DNA sequence: CCGACGGAGGAGCAGG
DNA sequence: CCTGCTCCTC
DNA sequence: GTCGG
């Protein structure tokens, strides 16, 4: 189970009230800081005060704790549950391209559930209803295996486009994770800087939907793509779930910042920007820079790999596999 | 107290 | 044609 | 909702 995941469970479920109901964005982040920093204690909470000790858990968690601790519940979050609106709200934004604001709209014109929403396909967008489409799939996790033979599908079918491209598959799988939430794939060219083929991103995914690797798209434009994807199915076996998949096109000056940044994780992003900022460097997505006599970030510095990034700000180069603080 | 909290590409709209 | 807005995404 | 200044 978890240490304390009731108590994880708690926010996390008030964490998308916030975000999905209240349009709090700020509550989200706080009750999501609140519950990462619990899942990763290494005790069992015996009262609030033993967590408000903790970064990120303040009055209000820590008297939310103590009721949760005493009776086992949460009465704001029993109120929540039952009424009807809250909890709709909260459902509809979990079709992709529904968020808050739709959410809203929808249940208020009397729409609730996924059946009505395919009822009134006139009401949706397109993002809306391949969401609507692959709802369940969406939910699902991508075993590790899965996203090897994809990532292998992936470049292989760059490569056959242009031997020049180069393409990484980031996110918490070039970390090494069990699993996968989506694909997200950072693509260059040399032809590509900021000082600067003008179809590079679309090639690439007319290629893959040439060998209907791609199956649908969601938004697409001169950097940036988003859309669905799926394996062939062995024939033998059960065809795959359908899957999701980010492709950005980044100018090749600022490709392995991008490629660091998108490889995380969010902790060691953090913190790999606060040790920067020490030894007089700023680190984006997109440049490293040198500070700067009063405080002003000079020009770009040269980028030809994630370890001249480390080099620069004197750290010892760390596998992604150990990125995850 | 009191302001910051990541932030930009693309979709879909308004409007010049 | 253009810029600029909210909305959604990650 | 929480934190740091
Ligand atoms: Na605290
Ligand atoms: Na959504």
């Amino acid at each position: 189970e978890t240490l304390n995941g009731g108590i994880t469970d708690m926010l996390t479920e008030l964490a998308n009230f916030e975000k999905n109901v209240s349009q709090a964005i700020h509550k989200y982040n706080a009750y999501r800081k609140a519950a990462s920093v619990i899942a990763k204690y290494p005790h069992k909470i015996k009262s609030g005060a033993e967590a408000k000790k903790l970064p990120g858990v303040g009055t209000k968690i820590a008297e939310k704790i103590d009721e949760f601790l005493a009776t086992g519940k949460l009465r704001k979050l029993e109120k929540i549950r039952q009424d009807d609106t809250s909890s709709s709200i909260n459902f509809l934004t979990r079709v992709s391209g529904i968020g808050p604001s739709a959410a809203r709209k929808f249940v208020d014109e009397g729409i609730k559930t996924l059946e009505d929403l395919r009822k009134n396909e006139d009401k949706l967008n397109h993002h809306q209803r391949i969401g609507l489409k692959y709802f369940g799939d969406f939910e699902k996790r991508i075993p590790r295996e899965e996203m090897l033979q994809m990532q292998d599908i992936v470049l292989n079918e760059v490569k056959k486009v242009d031997s020049e491209y180069i393409a990484t598959v980031c996110g918490s799988f070039r970390r090494g994770a069990e699993s996968s939430g989506d694909m997200d794939v950072l693509l260059t060219h040399p032809s590509f800087t900021s000082e600067s083929q003008p179809k590079l991103l679309h090639q690439v995914v007319e290629q893959l939907q040439k060998v209907h690797f791609i199956t649908d798209t969601l938004s697409k434009g001169e950097t940036k793509f988003m859309g669905v994807c799926q394996l062939p199915s062995k024939n033998d076996e059960k065809e795959y779930p359908h899957r999701r998949i980010d492709i950005r096109l980044i100018p090749k000056d600022q490709y392995y910042c991008g490629v660091l940044y998108f490889t995380g994780s969010d902790i060691f992003n953090k913190n790999m920007r606060a040790h920067a900022l020490e030894k007089g460097f700023t680190i984006n997505e997109y440049t490293i820079r040198p500070l700067g006599v009063t405080g002003v970030a000079g020009e770009p510095l040269p980028v030809d790999s994630e370890k001249d990034i480390f080099d620069y700000i004197q750290w010892k180069y760390r596998e992604p596999k150990d990125r995850s603080e």
